[PDB]
């Protein structure tokens, strides 16, 4: 079992979930992505416990079971802060090991640009350094849907119908297709859906859904700050993955000496798509850079 606490951090009382021992080789904080998510989809990632890997889990600013700060306080810059103050506040001065998935992968490679001093290594899964860029892929993606639904996403998308059923229906494909290839997801997962619907830092941060960024990240681009990261670093995607893996050779290029893997039939939750082998690739990566 974890520890489940709801302390406050700079500011804002953010929940966390601490999932640690038995033999810790190291300890993994996770960056979950949206952004405006939560914790919940990553809790596949525990299984590592298993490995001599201690997880920390936690809710950002605003979402899952936190608090929500000042609509101000709603950038990536302020959650590297949050990260920073919940690993100090935590772990004291240990050197950690740090995973982000999608936003939270973004989240990932800003923190290290300032804080990778903190860091043993970083973990990156369909994550990106540049939201324009992972737009444009995304765009690609569309064109290659069947008419029926690429069509309904530009028709109603362009006319800001996203309660239409056939625009909700076309967006539930691409989501079938690139976000989660499975027609039976787990709890976990749709429950960070809702908590992304309930809550407000997906719709002012992000935008309607995955792949339509009106949100304030919507021209967020750190491609040429990346490149400063020397730590280890594991750059993992999906084939089919919604942050395609033409985004993730990006960030790949920048950091010398990192990994790049593409997970075959898979697309962006991998986490969940090929359980074993992602917790396998992660703790191997980890446990090689103690
Ligand atoms: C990940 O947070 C989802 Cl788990 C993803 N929404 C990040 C993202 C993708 C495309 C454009 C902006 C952000």
């Amino acid at each position: 079992e974890c520890i489940e606490n709801y302390a406050k951090v700079n500011g804002i009382y953010i929940y966390y979930k601490l999932c640690k021992a038995p033999e810790e080789k190291a300890k993994l904080m996770t960056m979950h992505g949206g952004p405006g998510m939560s914790h919940d989809y990553l809790l596949s990632l525990r299984d590592m416990t298993k490995e001599g890997i201690t997880v920390l889990f936690y809710d950002q600013f605003g979402c899952g079971r936190s608090e929500e700060p000042d609509q101000s306080k709603f950038t990536i810059d302020y959650g590297v802060e949050e990260a920073e103050a919940l690993r100090s506040k935590l772990f004291g001065n240990e050197k950690v090991f740090l995973m982000g998935s999608s936003y939270g992968g973004a989240l990932a490679l800003a923190y290290a640009v300032k804080y990778q001093d903190h860091l043993k290594g970083l973990i990156v899964s369909g994550g990106l350094s540049s939201v324009p860029l992972t737009v444009k892929e995304m765009n690609r993606l569309i064109d290659e849907l069947p008419a029926k639904y690429r069509d309904a996403i530009k028709k109603y998308g362009s006319s800001g119908s996203y309660e239409n059923p056939e625009y909700q229906e076309a967006v539930n494909y691409f989501y079938h297709q690139h976000l989660l290839r499975s027609e039976d997801w787990p709890p976990e997962v749709l429950k960070s859906l809702e908590y992304a619907e309930r809550r407000n830092v997906f719709r002012i941060m992000n935008g309607p859904n995955e792949f339509t960024i009106t949100g304030t990240i919507k021209d967020w681009d750190i491609t040429d700050k990346i490149s400063a990261i020397k730590i280890p670093t594991l750059i993992t995607v999906g084939e089919y993955d919604e942050v395609t893996p033409n985004v993730a050779r990006v960030i790949h290029e920048k950091i010398a000496g990192s990994e790049l893997h593409v997970f075959r039939d898979c697309s962006h939750l991998t986490m969940w798509e090929d359980r074993e082998g992602y917790n396998k690739l992660l703790s191997d990566f980890i446990l090689k850079h103690l």
